[PDB]
């Protein structure tokens, strides 16, 4: 028994953090094999980060000018690149710590864990999602960008997220490990703003099974609903759309649950059009959106790594 | 910015999981140097449950009977003896890695990660607190035994938990590294029940300093309180009281915000009283109290 916010083991990951260090700025790298991820704006300065020209900052800078360290070993960076909002430090040295990995780019709603580092140190790990505007809701101080974000299925590293930049609402945007930015943003000093956030319907049904799953059902009744109707009520509430996908994932909860997705629905739309009454469901008095189906299974029924 | 609930990197942890058999009984076992501690119910049977004795059920042990598995590498027990509810399966080999760690109890209130493991293989990483009625609400399930609540300092692993059992109300219950349960719990099917449990004040007042550094101030207000009409209403809403080591841990962060504690204290009693009113503090609509003092001011700073 017992459901709580829980992340991936970050053991294969922190074997991977390194500290880059360019002129002034201080980062975390990501060392797979002969080469370290970074962002790219580690080349920046006051200045640069208004309206940052990357590929003329990096034409600049030599190999040596990045200042790589692997504990209290000094790594040599034998050549540099870009892709995209990434830059791609390559070493001498194959890190001997390489798990088996892959880079991924999630979707809205799917979560991931985030392995928070400073100085190339992991100091903490937590479950978070990407939101449907893309920004996660982390949680990160200066010196964090570089860390990651990732999953692990079977013995394999799924990196999904490299920590970028925080927005004015204290909410933060980054890319995936191709450097491509999960939402509308760009990694200049300019305004930017997350567009309004919708909550994670498909995770709150995942969410509420869980809580079935854990004895509490006050929530459920007797009532169904079309997944039309549904929608209907999930567009009014800033919920986003189920779609029949959404359905079949949920499809093993139900089953094990015995309550059908449409009837967990109709149970979401009273928790909506209603509220808690002072009850809470899972000790949250909010409807929580940041477990996803699997994470709900795998939790329910003891997946190890 | 962001305040979430952090666990510590659970990578130095890890690398000490392995399995422990005895019988048709498998837990987790937590390998450091050539000592394996595990729950030393696995040597326990259908019939030795309810009353167990623990001393002469491991004297009819062989170090043969124990099978520990480290990874794909079956460890040889050379020895095995008992401190109070934990077992040490001595082994013949040291582990490689085995981090800089310290055993350490820890009182009600403070907060721990949990690396849980099943067959001596890490599922997940969560964090939690000790409750002052001395359980913990963790997420396990069947073969979870032996897994560990740990703090990291520097490069340092703080062991201070190991899980042991579920009481009926889905709370867990467990002992440090030496054995010693936390609680007036024992390591017996006989009943059992977790006392009343009552929230962590002080860690409610560390998390709303957290949100005033986050920029959430809704619930501030003009007034202050005596430390003596604070703890005759929180008492009232179950919350544990304050004393003044609490007043004095929230030190530095009434320094930080501009906000002395009694001034923090009494914005508490407020939000007892009216409830949130549809809004939230930390994006929770609950008052969260596992997040220590030290928690708060590691994570903002
Ligand atoms: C200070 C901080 C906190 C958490 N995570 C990250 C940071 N850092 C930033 O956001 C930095 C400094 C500010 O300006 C920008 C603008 C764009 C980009 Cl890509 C990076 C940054
Ligand atoms: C099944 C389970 C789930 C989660 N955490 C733990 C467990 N296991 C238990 O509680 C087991 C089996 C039942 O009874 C007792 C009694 C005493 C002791 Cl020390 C252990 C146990
Ligand atoms: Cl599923």
């Amino acid at each position: 028994s017992g459901f709580r916010k829980m992340a991936f083991p970050s053991g294969k990951v922190e074997g991977c953090m390194v500290q880059v260090t360019c002129g002034t700025t201080t980062l975390n790298g990501l060392w797979l094999d002969d080469v370290v991820y970074c962002p790219r704006h580690v080349i920046c300065t006051s200045e640069d980060m208004l309206n940052p020209n990357y590929e003329d900052l990096l034409i600049r800078k030599s190999n040596h000018n990045f200042l790589v360290q692997a504990g209290n070993v000094q790594l040599r960076v034998i050549g540099h690149s870009m892709q995209n909002c990434v830059l791609k430090l390559k070493v001498d040295t194959a890190n001997p710590k390489t798990p088996k990995y892959k880079f991924v780019r999630i979707q809205p709603g799917q979560t991931f864990s985030v392995l928070a580092c400073y100085n190339g140190s992991p100091s903490g790990v937590y479950q978070c999602a990407m939101r449907p505007n893309f920004t996660i809701k982390g949680s990160f101080l200066n010196g964090s960008c570089g860390s990651v974000g990732f999953n692990i299925d079977y013995d394999c590293v799924s990196f999904c997220y490299m920590h970028h930049m925080e927005l004015p609402t204290g909410v933060h945007a980054g890319t995936d490990l191709e450097g491509n930015f999960y939402g509308p943003f760009v990694d200049r000093q300019t305004a930017q703003a997350a567009g309004t956030d919708t909550t994670i319907t498909v995770n709150v049904l995942a969410w509420l099974y869980a809580a079935v799953i854990n004895g509490d059902r006050w929530f459920l009744n007797r009532f169904t609903t079309t997944l039309n109707d549904f929608n209907l009520v999930a567009m009014k509430y800033n919920y986003e759309p189920l779609t029949q996908d959404h359905v079949d994932i949920l499809g093993p909860l139900s089953a094990q649950t015995g309550i059908a997705v449409l009837d967990m629905c109709a149970s979401l739309k009273e928790l909506l059009q209603n509220g808690m009454n002072g009850r809470t469901i899972l000790g949250s008095a909010l409807l929580e959106d940041e477990f996803t189906p699997f994470d709900v299974v795998r939790q329910c029924s003891g997946v190890t790594f």
